[PDB]
């Protein structure tokens, strides 16, 4: 895998590794979003490679601009702590 530090600041290859990752940005970055993954990322205090990085910040933009619309909650209490699995599909 690949560490580093949370004092990365956004740039050019923000967009670019993201538009070629397979995701399509079109308004600003957020604080609230970007402050998000910065929480998370050194709050985990593991280890992802470089692969493992183009997936989680897909997947998160990805899946998380197309739930960013009404209000991002869902509180249904009761939870063994979700791994992020089941992942989308088609389903036929």
């Amino acid at each position: 895998m690949f560490a580093m530090y949370p004092d990365w600041q956004p740039d050019a290859d923000f967009i670019r590794l993201a538009a070629l990752w397979g995701v399509a940005l079109r308004e600003p970055v957020t604080t609230e979003e970007l402050a998000s993954f910065i929480a998370y990322w050194q709050a985990e205090g593991k280890v992802f490679h470089h692969v493992q990085w183009q997936q989680k910040l897909a997947r998160s933009l990805q899946i998380g601009r197309a739930s960013n619309g009404g209000l991002p909650k869902r509180d249904v209490n009761t939870v063994s702590e979700p791994d992020s699995q089941i992942p989308p599909g088609f389903r036929g």
